[PDB]
């Protein structure tokens, strides 16, 4: 049920990062199901349509995917039920832990 059948394959996705000036890894992004829109560092997940932008140095493409778009069927089969929930518990723990 992918929102962009043309961007379904990895090859088509890194193809979009031919002018990537940002330090977030292009191969990592492509593998997480993202491609670029030539509009700042904005990226769209090929399958869920989920859009991410303003990446920070410490930010894992997979982790960011699960943080904002956990419904994603592509994410689920790549990384798993437990992975997705874990990322959410981690943010739940941190906020609780920080006084
Ligand atoms: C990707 C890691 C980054 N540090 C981050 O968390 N970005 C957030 C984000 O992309 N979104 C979350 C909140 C804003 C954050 C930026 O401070 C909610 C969902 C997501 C989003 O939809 N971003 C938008 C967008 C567009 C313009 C300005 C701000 C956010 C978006 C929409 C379409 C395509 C790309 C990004
Ligand atoms: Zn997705």
């Amino acid at each position: 049920l992918p929102r962009n059948p043309s961007m379904a394959d990895y090859e088509a996705r890194i193809f979009t990062f031919g002018t990537w000036i940002y330090s977030v890894n292009k191969e990592q992004l492509a593998r997480a199901g993202f491609y670029a829109l030539g509009e700042g560092d904005k990226v769209k997940c090929f399958h869920c349509g989920g859009g991410l932008t303003d990446w920070k140095p410490s930010e894992d493409p997979w982790e960011q995917h699960a943080k904002w778009y956990p419904g994603c069927k592509y994410l689920l089969e790549q990384k798993g039920q437990e992975y997705i929930n874990n990322i959410h518990l981690t943010h739940s723990l941190e906020e609780c832990l920080v006084r």
